[PDB]
């Protein structure tokens, strides 16, 4: 039974790898995986934002089924811990499980006292070991959580977090721009730590504050500690990167080296972080009997809140590589992300694969790998794609959901986006460089003639529109 | 029968890899090789300069036995095309052979007419295909030699080359500093090509003129085509980089990216080119039955002829990694260079290896691997080291010669340098930033206690000094 490692990059776009087209900088370590293994060209995150994609990846359930949406850093755990989870399925098969990186699935069951035992958390979800950034890099609280406790927390300088009003004695970005390494939009202009303002306020916790620049070393180290401690048994590591999420404050090992600014330097950081872990697996002789899944939680974004020159220094770079949309979108670039799989022992055919695969398929696929029988209720929306994960010649799905602020479905070459008639959060206004694809009219595209989704042919094909819409409706009605 | 790829870097120091301690730049493709295979810490080129090390590589025979030393671009071939070579030996075992990169071994047998079929050359030494820089990048002729003919030669505009006198209409660096990308010493201030002045003068051949900045594309493209043409037979690629020899004119992809200027930038270019070919083997499915040898032709130099900010932008980087000497030197860093070997289908044990081994042993090791018996008189100074090469727990040599302007020998922990009572090139006086170990006294070091050869114990060990000189004497006298 192989080891499992899931490299999970924050906001990595389809074209954000040199093995997926990037010319202005290279990602040699990740590029090496694609050369050896299977490079997926029609693989998808379950959603176009973070919290819902992670929810599906770990539960095998569509995010809308529990209304999963981008969370604050003090939100309660959105996964019901009394139910099967992907890591839980693996412990069953005898795996040691661990997660090192950004969480963003919630913590606790109502009110998080950051100075006491924090639970339910990952450990209650079937992870033997955890070391987390609570939410995202740009949200408070601004600390690491190891298993059930905040790291380097001092009793006499206790932590409190607010998303309602300003608390504590830390400067805030709006009032002290001279303390800011980069300027930030109003949503991101609250409590300053390590010269960067964040979303929300945090009081206390000086001993426990993180230093963004120190991430690549902190997180690779904990990972390697986990691989070391558990090398004598079957282990699974979930490594959700904070990179390349804002704020991009890359390490000086990378800063200014991509020629694309902090966004590009962050891609570089990710690729070096990946390499440290892969190479350790190589040195310790674990690599050949390890299945590595490398992917992303959603599509790319340039300016996501900070004045980090992403647009000014982008040049010719296209982080979606010719697909319409990006982060937050129902268009292909919202969910169509790099996925690369390596497993020397088990891959029958290396090469590029265009199997229609969604990250929600990982659940049942690993189950088959681990030899675990699933309940009829466990991972209901998941499908076994293990053949297509190990053979670039196998096909994957017939049809596939993509979740955004609306819902969209792929059925072969067809791309349908259901009409949206709700309201969207105020911060979405900031992201208009990206076409979100939310219209009150139906949209239908043939990606085989129209890869970029520029020609809506729903008036040409009402037969098809009605069909695919009922499919989305029927999916929502699955009981 | 495994394929064989030899990556052979120019002037690569023991510490010019982050897998060997380099901190100011990252060499991920080469470090990935190190992590998977065996990383050698006591591995040596035969000599502390280019031509002789290359000579002992292909002949399995010490350089002094033919007075082999750094050659001008118009020197006749110094390897006897009538006698066996490493490529010829491989041809006996069925391999399709090729060399892409620099040569520096000489061409022809006296007068080279560059506008006609150049023979003898690499082809008569058992190479099926060759694409070459005839000498060094800082040496005329600045053209490519493909098999027996100059690439993109226009017969109306014939090439002539001289190292004695100025010929032709091209400007020289001594008259036109305004035309240069960087300033040079007077040795390197002759003919200007692509905005860099060379050693010696070249008339004619405008269409053949290469461009340093395109070297990575041109040469990785000829290597990959060589592979992709012979993916179906057993083959061997000798891939002698011009990186990182002076002039350092890195492609814009790497310019300014290392922090250490052109010298470090050439290291990044080296690594990118390695990954291009590594990734090719992996994509075509060849990697697992391919043995890769990665090493260097001699130790490191900072300033070697051009003003390229090597020293200024060094920081705290030590290319000799604490070893004494370097390029041209009789001290350890003159020959002790990085060496790495992978061969997924053959490596017994991976890891780090302190086997005392030399590049002269690659001949007889490969002849075991290819199963070819050698004459009593073939590769006579070569020894089979295949077990140390493929098993990180295996040891190597009892003794080992090191060649420079004097002779030295390693004898386990012992290092002895034979006194030097001779004369040296005026240009070596441009190289005094490095200690060359040329002394009229004998030198003895216990590398066990004195890694950086600081304490000459010739006085404390008169009998040992006699024994090791004696062996050097006996080694010269081998008929
Ligand atoms: O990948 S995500 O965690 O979904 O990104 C979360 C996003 O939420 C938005 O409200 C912020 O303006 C963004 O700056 C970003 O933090
Ligand atoms: O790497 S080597 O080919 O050994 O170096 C040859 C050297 O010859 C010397 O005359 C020059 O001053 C150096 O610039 C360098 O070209
Ligand atoms: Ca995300
Ligand atoms: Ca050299």
């Amino acid at each position: 039974k192989p080891n499992i490692v899931i490299f999970y990059v924050d906001d990595l776009g389809y074209g954000d790898l040199s093995s997926y087209g990037m010319e202005q900088a290279q990602t040699p370590n990740i590029d090496a995986l694609a050369a050896e293994g299977i490079r997926f060209t029609d693989a998808h995150s379950s959603a176009a934002t973070s919290t819902p994609s992670r929810y599906s990846l770990l539960t095998g359930q569509y995010a809308f089924r529990n209304n999963a949406a981008i969370l604050p850093g003090d939100a309660p755990l959105i996964i019901d811990h009394t139910k099967p989870t992907l890591p839980k399925m693996l412990q069953k098969a005898g795996y040691k499980t661990g997660v090192v990186g950004k969480w963003h699935l919630g913590l606790g069951d109502g009110f998080v006292d950051w100075n006491k035992a924090v639970k339910p958390g990952p450990i209650e979800l079937g992870f033997d070991y955890s070391f987390l950034i609570p939410a995202t890099a740009d949200r408070v609280p601004t600390v690491f959580l190891e298993n059930h406790h905040v790291v380097n927390l001092d009793p006499n300088d206790p932590i409190t977090v607010s998303y309602e009003k300003r608390i504590g004695n830390r400067p805030v970005g709006t009032e002290h721009p001279e303390l800011l390494k980069m300027s930030a939009d109003l949503q991101h202009s609250n409590t300053i730590v390590d010269g960067v303002s964040r979303i929300g306020w945090m009081a206390g916790g000086k001993s426990a504050e993180w230093k963004d620049e120190e991430f690549p070393h902190i997180f690779t180290k904990k990972a390697i500690d986990f691989i070391s401690d558990n090398k004598d048994e079957s282990f699974m590591l979930f490594f959700p990167f904070s990179d390349i999420h804002v704020p991009r404050v890359p390490n000086k090992m990378f800063a200014g080296k991509s020629g694309m600014g902090p966004r590009g330097d962050a891609i570089l950081q990710m690729d070096w972080m990946s390499g440290q872990i892969i190479d350790e697996l190589k040195k310790q002789g674990l690599y050949d009997n390890t299945l590595i899944i490398f992917s992303s939680d959603n599509g790319p974004v340039m300016d996501d809140g900070y004045a980090d020159q992403a647009e000014e220094l982008r040049g010719d770079h296209d982080p979606a590589a010719g697909y319409r949309g990006g982060k937050y979108s129902a268009y292909e670039a919202g969910t169509r992300v790099p996925m690369i799989i390596t497993y020397p022992k088990g891959i029958k055919n290396n090469g590029d694969s265009n199997a229609l695969v969604s990250q929600i398929d990982i659940y049942k696929s690993l189950a088959e790998l681990a030899g675990v029988k699933l309940d009829n209720s466990e991972a209901i929306d998941s499908k076994n794609m293990l053949p297509a994960f190990l053979d670039a010649k196998e096909s994957g799905r017939t049809d596939m959901l993509e979740e955004s602020f609306t819902l969209a479905i792929r059925s072969g070459k067809w791309k349908y986006i259901a009409p949206f008639n709700g309201t969207t959060p105020d911060w979405l206004a900031n992201k208009t460089a990206i076409e979100n694809g939310l219209k009150t009219e139906p949209q239908l595209f043939d990606l085989s003639k129209d890869r970029n989704e520029q020609h809506n042919v729903a008036d040409k094909y009402p037969k098809l529109v009605f069909s695919l819409q009922a499919k989305i409706n029927k999916i929502k009605a699955r009981k």
